């Protein structure tokens, strides 16, 4: 147990560079090459894929598709997400229908809502929303990693404890409120997307 | 840098809609995720005007980074793709009330053509999106079309005077106009490689 296993920031780096060569239809990278695109010493980069003996190489580079498998599987792209969505509206909706996302690996197991009037009618194909009164234990029963947030601002903080509270070791949040938890959390905002969109088109003027 | 900026703009809203109106760098470092060093080294930038006491003033600086957003100014918006994000889109009404206000959304289905996506917002044929674009000046395309599509939506927009595009294809799109890209399972996937290194 000698060679180390590169730290997570590393990882993630090499992942996302050998998506794109992937994308490119490159093969086989080297060292060197590497060291150009990430910005990072070649001898680190060489130290770090080490950690994938032989496998990780292909002739005088890397075999792209190989580093790409392996590093995506510590990283877990291979492990299958059980998400809950909290919030049966528009967006917690569009969220339970997103197809997409179950190939990628991420799995919409439950969905729930306060309003007696959304609970037991159809989120999606297969998903019933569920009284959010069942959302801790639920989450515990089933082991639930990611708490997707999809409702109004107001009780945004307060769903997030109850997540974290569970068990929740990840959240998604679509309500515009920071939320103050220990667990990470990734926030999406199509209002906060526009201003930076919008910000970067004026900025074009000169 | 624009991201940063934005982030401080929608957690100062956030603040005075709550009513605080000093926040120092520790809540705002709890809010945004960043470090509290990295707070006050960013929002230097206001000079003493940002600051009361030791912390910041949160009007103040929601007026000051609105100004340099450009927040006063209203935005057209089109949609291409009336489907699940589409219709999703078309019926996020406080998107409208900040001054991005949708005018029109395209499909090439029959099926979803003529039909309304949301409240006084009707589909369109795909076919009208240039035309529709230049005709009502619109400045941003919202694309929610499946990968396999997008790059030539935004080839389309982009010939048709587009300004910017938002784009909720998990596909990297290649145009001259500024794209802000919109991928829930990129941002799923980010999460996932924080979990994974938390529990190791």
């Amino acid at each position: 147990e000698k060679i180390p296993k590169p730290v997570s920031k590393r990882l993630v780096s090499y992942y996302m560079c050998l998506e794109r060569l992937l994308d490119e239809g490159v093969e086989v990278v080297s060292s060197e090459e590497l060291a150009r695109r990430l910005d990072l010493k070649a001898s680190q980069i060489r130290k770090d894929l080490s950690y994938f003996g032989e496998f990780g190489k292909r002739g005088v580079g890397y075999n792209v598709e190989h580093l790409y498998d392996a590093i995506g599987e510590i990283l877990g792209v291979k492990k299958e997400w059980k998400l809950v969505v909290v919030g049966a509206g528009n967006i917690g909706r569009a969220v339970a229908n997103y197809t997409v996302m179950k190939e990628k690996g991420f799995r919409i197991i439950g969905i729930f809502d306060s309003d007696p009037s959304k609970i037991g009618k159809e989120a999606a194909p297969g998903l019933t929303v569920s009284d959010v009164s069942e959302l801790e234990k639920f989450v515990e029963e089933h082991g639930v990693e990611i708490g997707v947030i999809a409702v109004p601002a107001e009780h945004a903080q307060e769903i997030a404890e109850r997540l974290e509270k569970a068990g929740i070791k990840g959240i998604l949040n679509f309500a515009p409120v920071k939320i103050k938890v220990s667990v990470p959390v990734e926030n999406i905002d199509i209002t906060a997307s526009l201003r930076v969109l919008t910000f970067e088109i004026v900025r074009r003027n000169s």
